Order: C-alpha cells, then sequence, then structure tokens
C-alpha cells in the first residue's frame, strides 16, 4: 500500500552500509513515509566519541540536528506573525534599537528569514576580546560593530548570525528566553518526545557523538559563543524531525496538533527570493534556487528526482529532512560524519525517490 519499490530499500541499505564498511562514516539512519504513514526506517552502523566503545545506532538515538534548528526558529517567528506580535516587514531596529544605524537600519525581519539581509556567514569570535558573546546585548552591540558584507535585498547569503538575531527578537517579543518559547510552543506542542535544547543527564548516554568536540558540547549548558541556540544546537531524533516535516506537508497540522495556519505554511513554502539575485554559500557562488521563509526549496526538479515543490533543509552533522507534497512523501535521515560528502548526504536522495510508484 505505500506504493514503493522495496528493491530500492535494499539499494539504500547497501549504499549506506558500503560507506560504513569502508570507514567513510560511522553510522546512518533514515525514515521515510507516504500519506503520513512510515513504511521504511533503518538504523545502521555504530558510533563512539573517542572515549567509549562503539555503541549501536538505533532509530530513537538522539543526535544534534545542527542547521535544522533554523527551521524551528522559522516556525517560531511565523507563530508570532500569526498572533500579530511580529510583522515580516518590521525593521529589526524597532525591536532591537541597537540596529538604528546606517546599513543595519535597513534590515527587516523578512530579510533575516530569507538570508537576504546582507549579513556574512558568521561573526568573528576571535576579534571579540573582552566581550561576553553569550550575553544578548553584548553580542548585539558587537554585531552592529562589524560592517555588513552586502546591502539588503542584494544577494542570497546563508548566514548563521541572521537566525541568532531572530532568536533574540523572539525573546524580546515574548518576554521569555528563545529556548523556553520553542520548547513550549513547538517542541511540546507538536508532541516531540526526544528533542531537547539541552539533553537531560539521564539521556546523555543515548546521544550519538562522533568526535571529542561533540562530547564536550553535550555536557554544556550554553552555546559556546551565541546568546541563544536559534541557529544551531538542538538535539532530536528521526521521528521528531519526521514529525516536523510532516507538519509542514500537512500545512501546519499533525493530526490533533496544530502549529501554524495553512495560509502561513503556504507562504513559508513559497519562493521569497527575487529573480536574478545572486546566491552565495560560505564565500562561494551557489546555484540559484528557490528559498522560502526559512525553508529551502532546492534541490528540486531539474536533474533531481524530487518533484518541484519539494521543500527541504540540511543540517551540519550531517542530517536532513525532505518532503515531496506532490507525492505525499517525506524522507529524513541522520548521517553523522566529520566533513560533508555528497555521496552520503545527497546521493541517497536519488535512490529513495526512484522507488516511488503510481
Ligand atoms: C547541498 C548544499 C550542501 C553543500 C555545502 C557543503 C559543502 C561542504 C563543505 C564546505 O567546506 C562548507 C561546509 O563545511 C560548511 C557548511 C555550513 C552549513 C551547512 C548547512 O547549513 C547546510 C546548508 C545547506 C544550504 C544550501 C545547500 O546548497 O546545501
Amino acid at each position: 500500500n505505500p506504493a514503493f519499490d522495496m528493491k530500492q530499500i535494499n539499494a539504500l541499505n547497501g549504499h549506506y552500509q558500503t560507506m560504513i564498511d569502508n570507514g567513510d562514516l560511522q553510522c546512518a539512519s533514515y525514515m521515510m513515509s507516504r500519506g503520513g504513514e512510515v513504511f521504511a526506517a533503518e538504523s545502521l552502523g555504530e558510533f563512539t566519541g573517542g572515549q567509549k566503545e562503539k555503541q549501536t545506532f538505533q532509530l530513537d538515538t538522539i543526535r544534534e540536528i545542527g542547521s535544522l534548528t533554523k527551521v524551528f526558529t522559522a516556525v517560531a517567528v511565523m507563530q508570532l506573525v500569526e498572533k500579530g506580535l511580529l510583522d515580516l516587514k518590521m525593521p529589526v531596529k524597532l525591536i532591537l534599537p541597537a540596529f538604528d544605524k546606517p546599513g543595519f537600519g535597513e534590515i527587516k525581519i523578512l530579510h533575516l528569514l530569507t538570508h537576504t539581509a546582507g549579513l556574512s556567514f558568521e561573526l568573528d569570535i576571535q576579534k571579540a576580546e573582552g566581550i561576553d558573546l553569550t550575553n544578548e546585548e553584548e553580542w548585539i552591540n558587537y554585531l552592529v560593530s562589524t560592517p555588513l558584507e552586502y546591502g539588503v535585498d542584494e544577494a542570497w547569503n546563508y548566514s548563521r548570525t541572521g537566525f541568532v538575531i531572530l532568536g533574540i527578537i523572539i525573546s524580546k517579543v515574548t518576554g521569555v528566553s528563545y529556548e523556553q518559547y520553542v520548547t513550549k510552543h513547538i517542541i511540546e506542542a507538536l508532541g516531540l518526545e526526544r528533542t531537547y535544547f539541552y539533553v537531560p543527564d539521564t539521556l546523555k548516554e543515548e546521544v550519538c557523538v562522533i568526535s571529542e568536540h561533540e562530547c564536550v558540547q553535550l555536557e554544556k549548558s550554553h552555546h559556546p559563543y551565541f546568546p541563544n541556540k536559534a541557529t544551531s544546537g538542538l538535539y532530536s531524533s528521526l521521528r521528531d524531525i519526521w514529525k516536523l516535516a510532516e507538519m509542514f506537508r500537512n500545512k501546519g497540522r499533525l493530526k490533533d496538533k496544530k502549529l501554524l495556519g495553512r495560509k502561513t505554511v503556504e507562504a513559508m513554502l513559497r519562493n521569497q527570493i527575487k529573480p536574478g539575485l545572486p546566491f552565495y554559500f560560505f564565500g562561494a557562488p551557489r546555484e540559484e534556487g528557490g528559498f522560502g521563509l526559512g525553508i529551502n526549496l532546492w534541490p528540486a526538479g531539474d536533474h533531481y528526482f524530487m518533484t518541484e515543490g519539494t521543500f527541504s533543509h540540511l543540517g551540519m552533522g550531517w542530517c536532513g529532512m525532505f518532503s515531496d507534497p506532490a507525492e505525499d512523501f517525506t524522507y529524513v535521515f541522520f548521517t553523522p560524519i566529520s566533513e560533508f560528502h555528497p555521496h552520503a548526504v545527497l546521493t541517497p536522495l536519488n535512490i529513495v525517490w526512484a522507488g516511488i510508484e503510481l
């Protein structure tokens, strides 16, 4: 009944296992659904951070989702737009008065959500001597102390600092910390069971780590150099990331649970980048593609097997969530690996979508 060629599930498992057997990556897991029903899910390999014997990789293993945290930040922003507390055309200076200066005074909330605010990829912690970057106002005043790379609406430039600002805006608008809002109005509201900004001590043994750095960050109470965890730092599982993708595919609903109105989701999944604008990723020119309100619309169509309209987001880790609304199809995966490799992160997407039938 899922209308999927299970011959491609065999290829997907052998593809991941072949890289595991060759030592390219330690573990891998995935979960795919059609019509809201999961029909295939597998966890492969073993993990260790360097201080442990290799433990099994399971489907409920907690793993940092990295850049996928931005998707949680995008939902939280739009919830406040639905409540009328925020507006996408609001200048950031109205909420953060430190932005009332040339260059920064032109930035609107819409520019941050779509990576068009002209911000660089990341702020520099080495040049921030004597400044507590974990403090909200000290981080903002040091941010506006650093020049902007481009003007607003000049180019698409992936920026970590953009979503850090949004997390601050959520905090100043709601009156609670960013992590408190997301945990209450998204994590607990969507019924996510294995998702935490900071994993409790009784569950840290079930968190997948693959490097010394990840073990150290797992035992910490803050982000190393950001006032919040809006751009990165969330820990989750396959099913919880799957629930988030399915909520988007159903336009804000997940059975009895509702996070966004359907008209809001249709706007988030809508291309928001003006045509002909250049795209940059980490100091390199990237191919022009659709981008919504924090949600990626590329890759889709073209030489890929994902139908046009497939929305997505990847995360450093690596991980990823892909959902094809035209096929009622969702695919999420964890591939913990030191450096990015398209053969492990992107290539399996060809194997998966090749299995869809009728
Ligand atoms: C499909 C692409 C992925 C290709 C980019 C990765 C290249 C690998 C190594 C490079 O040195 C850069 C890398 O280390 C730095 C990664 C920073 C954060 C990445 C995540 O936020 C995923 C973002 C995906 C967005 C667009 C895209 O287009 O993702």
